[PDB]
């Protein structure tokens, strides 16, 4: 079956109007007024507020998608002489529609690992993650793209899985045992006006 | 029954950002890419464009409510591999919300009209009509009040019909037996921030 029952508004507005959200409407309406509109649920009469004649809904204050990504609200619809219903209550959801205001962040951050001197080429040393709160779903404001700063092209690091792996053959310890990398991640799949994170992984050789 | 299927976008939007209309979706879609989501009908494909995967929909251009006030589409889900569908078709509509962007003009105008001398106070003259392009079905946009700019005390002008009657008693065609009147329309009732429109009005006195 068809979805057709939310509405959205947009996150982090900064405007003094309030955001028009939608309007709920029984197409018993005949424009007469003779239906009272009425609202329930999460954020009902608070955050969002309904004109009763006009079905029309607001929001009333700034809102946070990471705070809180969706409301579950009801729609009624009742005579207004009688008070009884003219539609059967239902659900329907508001939305709140993301933009790319957050950075992505190696919240396990900074890394240390071992590998073994000597490894083959393409060795997997560490495995680097960064989170994005914002939406994965829509446009690219959560899709990130791995780089390494400072570290090539002594290693790899593949750009979608944040998997870090050796790059070149028959490293020696006693020349040289430890290596500190910087790894980025960038949202916006790494193009420009993508937001960024950094990392340190400092990664040693066992013998 | 409840009205969901109706999306909105208001008009004359300047940004180079494509205006979000809204998200189809089956709740057959279980999230892995199976489904294809088309659109067809008034604005397919050209103002309105669609993410196949997501359902997400956008407008990509700057739209008049004055030029078409609604666009019904239809939305497929269709399956990704054999593009035959998943769900039965669904109609849709995208309502394009008006600004108040129209001025009230006086199409018919400027007026001549005669009245007799030495008329009661109240006389009828002539009626002026300014029409306004914009939303007369809600708002005030295309709700207009008139108002006579230049000559009273002589003559006044009802304020919601645009009937202009005589306002000084024994009116003398020997004394004086032309008047030019200059009437104004503005929308949004009158009240501050509405759009203006003027016409004149030459007013004979006869026997
Ligand atoms: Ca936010
Ligand atoms: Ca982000
Ligand atoms: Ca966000
Ligand atoms: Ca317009
Ligand atoms: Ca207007
Ligand atoms: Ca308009």
């Amino acid at each position: 079956s068809w979805v057709w029952n939310q509405f959205f508004v947009l996150e982090e507005y900064m405007g003094s109007d309030p955001l028009y959200v939608g309007k709920l409407h029984s197409d018993v309406d005949k424009g007469d007024g003779s239906i009272k509109y009425i609202l329930s649920g999460e954020g009902a009469s608070s955050i969002f507020i309904i004109d009763e004649n006009t079905g029309d809904i607001h929001a009333t204050k700034r809102l946070d998608r990471e705070e809180q990504a969706y409301y579950t609200l009801r729609a009624q619809a009742l005579d207004r002489l009688t008070n009884k219903p003219v539609e059967p209550e239902s659900e329907f959801v508001i939305k709140i529609q993301d933009i790319n205001d957050n950075e992505p962040k190696f919240l396990d951050g900074p890394y240390t690992a071992g590998v073994p001197e000597m490894s083959p080429v393409g060795t997997s040393v560490v495995q680097v993650t960064a989170t994005d709160a914002d939406d994965p779903t829509y446009g690219n404001s959560a899709r990130v793209v791995y780089s390494i700063l400072q570290g090539q092209p002594y290693f790899s690091v593949e750009p979608k899985t944040g998997v870090i792996k050796t790059a070149l053959p028959n490293m020696d310890r006693e020349a040289k045992d430890q290596y500190l990398l910087v790894i980025q991640a960038k949202d916006m799949v790494g193009q420009n006006g993508g937001l960024s994170g950094t990392t340190s992984v400092t990664v040693t050789l066992t013998d």
